């Protein structure tokens, strides 16, 4: 098949360029982004029940959703969260690899079997399904210049709502903009006392709201069927909703015969408002407002940043000169930072194989070749990673890089063996081309074949992991199919074609070259002397091969296991939470001595803080900080994300007002709010909320006293007290109270009610109304308010409801259904994951019966990984086992060959653990890589070995002469996969922790493939074929 | 209309016209709210009438 | 008997502005008469199943129903394919030509 | 020869696509604003007469 | 227009602009790929051209 090409070298330059040109073409498609889909297609419900507790929404509305979600097609798991604020939350999620669109509509068609049963609150409010994860490209914010405190917010998130979000989520690619704040509305405080003084109870204000400020669809006069005499319809256009609070004030509440009214401004204050106060952000010290834009599904990410930013600087053209616009976050800094290195260690390991081609063959024609090989079958490979829907982000530009190496092998070998047949018997180019291409084609099979079944296996695998080593593996199969596939058919003719002829005998050289030449000449003597001295001693050279295999598992067992490292992401996380029952003032001091801390902090450009959201739970005493680093080029190691969080727990441990965490964000995004460990403790029986407390606090003493483990909190809202309102039902009715004005004063006058749509310039927001902020502030207030009888006088709440206190839960847990407990936290540094698993694991199983334990996102994920590695590795031996027998029409032979891949793997251990990183899925990957490489190594030996013993050579004459010119190109091959693969281990600053775990892992492998796979393959050979007395 | 103007003026095209509706002459109802209401009548009995 | 502008600000445009960002979207076009008749047509592109098309509209239409009024919902709101393969028409007239 | 192709190439007016003739027409009727339905049945009589 | 005023267009006119877009390109990559096949077809270039 070869020789068909070296006969015809257009067909081969042609069939290349053709790739070449198909790869071209599919790049202005391709699709960016930090990482891909990793994380499980997670779909989330925010449901809103404005004044109820965390109980009561969570039976009465999240319960009821949670019943109805069950069953559904792919379920992984679901948590919920119901918090005081009366927002609940409820995160549905998936197995990674399912389209999000149908998990997407599929649980939106399970909340409207639900939706009959959520109170009218919750549905005039309305029950939002959207994506938590996804791509989220970047946040935008606005904030004031001038950093005023007295700043409305809500003026500026009016303006962003009209002017700039409509714009952004215009843009072509971004799929969805979460604006993250409130909407503007009409409020209406009401004083109850001025009700009580004009005998006016909430429900008259609240009906006089309803029917006066509502719109009047009165239609036209004139209309069809009309008199065929009347000839002049016109529109009625009666004018009904109110627009300014002046409208509004103006209400009439009641008025009587002689003219006298009382209109709705002399009992309340009317002004327009945020619809909702539950959540503050606040960026830099300043109150601000910020968005969360999503990346549509397959899109390109550096275009979609790029036109995002180009129109919001368009748009602040037109912003008020107070407000300025920023952008704090972008995913696609990271990307175009990540593509601008790979690609600069591409073009300088091109530049290394180029330079060490020619340092061997003295002769540019010679290094040419593979220089013009090697970008065909990266056109090609990007060609079918598009055709395949995979995307350009990190991992691939890593299958890029460190596919370079075993693909730079198949022209290195061929045009090498190429010139060996054209020094040693100095043919001319096409006849040398077809000798030295019969030698190699079959083995080249081999090759293709085996590597493209040994990284076959880590596409099979599910997960997180599944979806890492799917692109990973992937990219790196379709490169080696189709280095293979040029090795072939292209570079063959790219030998016949451009290497120029050799005079005979020129073996002498002037200047430093002839002395490479010669000092090559006496390695490889010397090493052939050395392989006739070690061959006769087989048996002996067994047990330093069996004390290295016994070493490589002795420290790969030895070695701590991981899932993904912790990359520097330029941000950081730190929690607000402040004592029970705090108010949003006391979070708001709590933020402003962080805020003004992070300003006193020279590695942080700019702090992004929020109110009234935390991880561990939203609520009023909860807030979460997110300080963005500067750019790592402006950055040192001692201002690293880590050393910065020690600095802040350091500073903040004496604070005291709550309690501030700061915590390195997780690895992977989507799988969780922090890195290690998630459980959920459950309750399968329905102990009650004391008894799993109890648990809770049961287990958090048998884990924190444990050394196993950095820490371990409730990544949730501690237990507040509670004002029960004791209300006498039989006094309040005989005073002529029904039940339904004291519930109705209540909800309106605590928890703010929604009355109806305030048409706000063309857009419909809510007119909310509620109590003063003074007739609010205490208890007492409540016993203030009052009620009207069926007598018409106003009844205080006094009269007939005692207030007594009691704690409750201000945030409800709840998974797969139970009530649970949500802990969270990391090992001890240096311990492994999967021991402080198992350590809990031992401590919930003294949990009293009937409490249930689940993990859940990275644990559960990490645990499938755990449980699939092995048999992927065992089914990966047995195929190169198989596809070997193959290819060498033997049995011996395959297991010859396969004895080299614990010298690869004990190089990668060795290199790992001197360096100490963990035995993660980038490491993982650099291992079968290296795997790869000396499989090859090990064919391009022995199937010349094998040629040599079936013409008669002897077999220990074979084997050493196999070695002695199979030597040059396999140090040749081995220092340019090292200096390709140097630059990725020194990497420092984003995505470098990735780039340093395969760099060293692959460094090391491979260097032991080399160093000691050299020396012991021809020995295996020799062995292998005595003990079991092949014949040829 | 200007640019009606500017495209009907310019030979370049047949036509250019509104696939759409011109305004209409409307008949706005001007309630007053506080007369109505001290006659003792509602604006839910108002709209609803209407 | 809603006016253009009341049903334009009442109702067309909270479903107009909800369905943006949905998948596939090429533009979409609205427009309100005063006969109370709402028209929002949301075209995609070409190639695009329109059952796909079909169910994320009503998909939205749904978040966008807690808004409506309640003239609107208990007349209902309805979502079909304007242009498709329309086979033929079919019509039936009276023979006498009877005005009345 | 190619320089001629290419001048008459770009001196071709573009289309889309031919309009064919389906046997069917479009006419439009619009009346002054306000127009009851009535007026426009007796314009769309007359039309149908012609 | 003043400023202020945006322009669209719609259905017909937008194919038409999509259309207009990709002819060019679409020729030029017919007329690269017959290059190449004949090339390798006729294990020549001067008879390509
Ligand atoms: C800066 C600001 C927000 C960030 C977020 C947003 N979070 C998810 C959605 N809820 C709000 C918090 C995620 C990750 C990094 C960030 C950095």
């Amino acid at each position: 098949m070869p020789l068909f090409f070296i006969r015809r070298p257009n067909f081969a330059w042609v069939v290349a360029l053709f790739i070449s040109l198909g790869g071209l073409l599919v790049i202005p498609f391709l699709p960016v982004a930090q990482y891909p889909n990793v994380a499980p297609p997670q779909i989330t419900v925010t449901a809103t029940y404005p004044g109820a507790s965390a109980q009561v929404l969570t039976d009465s509305v999240t319960s009821v959703i949670e019943e109805e979600l069950n069953g559904a097609k792919n379920l992984l798991y679901f948590e919920s969260t119901s918090n005081a604020n009366g927002i609940a939350e409820i995160t549905v999620t998936f197995q990674p690899g399912t389209d999000p669109e149908l998990a997407q509509v599929d649980v939106q068609n399970r909340l409207k079997k639900a939706e009959a049963r959520m109170p009218q609150a919750v549905l005039t409010l309305g029950i939002q399904t959207e994506q938590a994860t996804a791509g989220f490209l970047l946040i935008y914010s606005l904030r004031y210049k001038d950093g005023d405190k007295n700043a409305n917010t809500t003026a500026l998130a009016d303006y962003a709502v009209r002017n700039v979000n409509n714009e952004i989520r215009r843009l072509p690619g971004v799929g969805k903009l979460q604006f993250f704040d409130s909407e503007a509305a009409m409020r209406v405080w009401i004083d109850p006392q001025k009700l009580v003084g004009y005998g006016l109870s909430i429900d008259d204000v609240n009906n006089a709201i309803r029917t006066q400020n509502v719109q009047v669809p009165a239609g036209a006069f004139g209309s069809t069927p009309g008199s065929s005499e009347q000839e002049l319809t016109a529109t009625l256009t009666v004018k009904g909703t109110l627009d300014n609070p002046e409208e509004f004030a103006a209400i009439v509440l009641r008025a009587n015969q002689d003219g006298s009214r009382l209109t709705l401004g002399d009992v309340a204050r009317i002004e327009v408002g945020s619809q909702d106060y539950n959540f503050g952000s606040r960026q830099d010290g300043k109150p601000a407002v910020a968005a969360a834009v999503q990346l549509s599904p397959g899109a390109n990410a550096i275009q979609t940043a790029e036109a995002v930013k180009q129109r919001l600087t368009e748009l602040s053209a037109n912003f008020p000169d107070n407000v300025e616009f920023s952008v704090p976050y972008d995913t696609s800094r990271f990307v175009d930072v990540a593509i601008d290195k790979v690609i600069m260690t591409l073009i300088e390991a091109m530049v290394l194989v180029f330079l060490v081609m020619f340092l061997f063959l003295q002769n540019v024609r010679y290094t040419l070749i593979p220089s013009i090989v090697v970008p065909v079958c990266l056109l090609g490979t990007l060609t079918f990673m598009y055709l395949l829907g995979f995307s350009v982000n990190m991992m691939t530009m890593f299958g890029m890089v460190l596919a370079i190496g075993i693909l730079v092998d198949d022209a290195i070998v061929v045009v090498e063996n190429v010139e060996r047949i054209m020094a040693e018997e100095g043919l001319a180019p096409v006849p040398a081309t077809i000798k030295a291409m019969g030698q190699v084609s079959g083995a080249i099979i081999g090759i293709t074949l085996v590597l493209s079944a040994v990284f076959l296996p880590l596409a099979f695998m599910a997960g997180s992991v599944g979806v890492i080593y799917q692109q990973f593996s992937l990219s790196l199969a379709v490169s080696i199919l189709f280095s293979g596939f040029l090795a072939l058919t292209f570079t063959p003719a790219l030998c016949a074609t451009l290497l120029k002829p050799i005079p005979v005998g020129h073996h002498e050289k002037t200047g430093f070259f002839g002395w490479f030449n010669r000092k090559f000449t006496s390695l490889t003597s010397r090493y052939t002397k050395l392989n006739d001295k070690l061959v006769p001693r087989a048996g002996r050279v067994m047990f330093i091969y069996l004390g290295v295999v016994v070493l490589m598992g002795f420290l790969y067992m030895r070695l701590p296991e991981s899932f993904v490292p912790v990359e520097d992401q330029g941000y950081m996380i730190v929690d607000i939470q402040l004592p029970p029952g705090a108010t949003r003032e006391r979070t708001s001091a709590a933020g402003g001595e962080l805020e003004s801390f992070l300003m006193a902090r020279e590695a942080v450009q700019t702090t992004f803080l929020v109110l009234g959201f935390s991880f561990s739970g939203m609520g009023e005493n909860a807030a979460i900080a997110f300080p963005l680093l500067k750019d790592w080029s402006e950055r040192d190691s001692s201002q690293s994300p880590e050393a910065e969080s020690a600095a802040v727990n350091q500073h903040f441990a004496n604070l005291d007002d709550g309690a501030i965490m700061a915590v390195p964000p997780p690895p992977v995004e989507g799988l969780g709010n922090s890195g290690g460990f998630a459980l959920r403790l459950q309750d399968r029986a329905g102990l009650g909320r004391d008894a799993l407390l109890a648990a809770r606090d049961e287990v958090l003493g048998k884990v924190n006293g444990n050394p196993k483990f950095l820490y371990a909190m409730m990544e949730g809202l501690a237990e507040a007290p509670q004002l029960r309102l004791v209300i006498d039902r039989e006094q309040a009715r005989t005073l002529g109270v029904s039940f339904e004005a004291i519930s109705s004063a209540l909800s309106t006058a605590f928890g703010s009610s929604v009355i109806n749509d305030f048409a706000n310039a063309g857009r419909q927001q809510r007119v909310v109304v509620q109590a003063e902020q003074a007739e609010r502030m205490t208890p007492e207030s409540v016993l203030r308010l009052h009620v009207p009888n069926d007598s018409g006088s106003l009844v205080p709440l006094s009269a007939f409801v005692t207030t007594s206190w009691e704690e409750g839960p201000v945030q409800v847990a709840r998974y797969n259904g139970y009530p649970s407990i949500r802990i969270a936290g990391d090992a001890a540094p240096g311990v492994s994951t999967g021991e402080a698993m198992l350590e809990l694991e031992r401590i919930a199983a003294e949990l009293p019966e009937g409490i249930g334990y689940e993990w859940t996102g990275l644990s559960y994920q990490e645990r499938v990984a755990s449980g699939q590695a092995t048999m992927l590795f065992a089914l990966a031996i047995t195929v190169v086992f198989l596809l070997l027998v193959a290819l060498y029409e033997s049995w011996a032979i395959p297991l010859t060959v396969m004895l080299i891949v614990p010298v690869g793997a004990l190089g990668a251990v060795l290199a790992v653990t001197a360096i100490g990183l963990p035995n993660d899925v980038y490491f993982k990957v650099g291992l079968i890589t290296v795997i790869g490489l000396a499989a090859k190594n090990a064919i391009l030996i022995v199937e010349f070995a094998k040629d040599l013993w079936e013409d008669g050579y002897s077999l220990r004459d074979a084997a050493v002469e196999a070695a002695r010119l199979r030597f040059r190109p396999i140090i040749m091959t081995s220092m340019a996969f090292m200096l390709g693969v140097v630059p990725l281990a020194i990497a420092t600053g984003a995505g470098a922790a990735s780039q340093r775990a395969l760099g060293t892992g692959v460094l090391g492998g491979m260097l032991s493939a080399t160093m000691l796979g050299v020396i012991f393959v021809p020995i295996f050979f020799v062995w292998v074929l005595s003990l079991l007395r092949t014949k040829p």
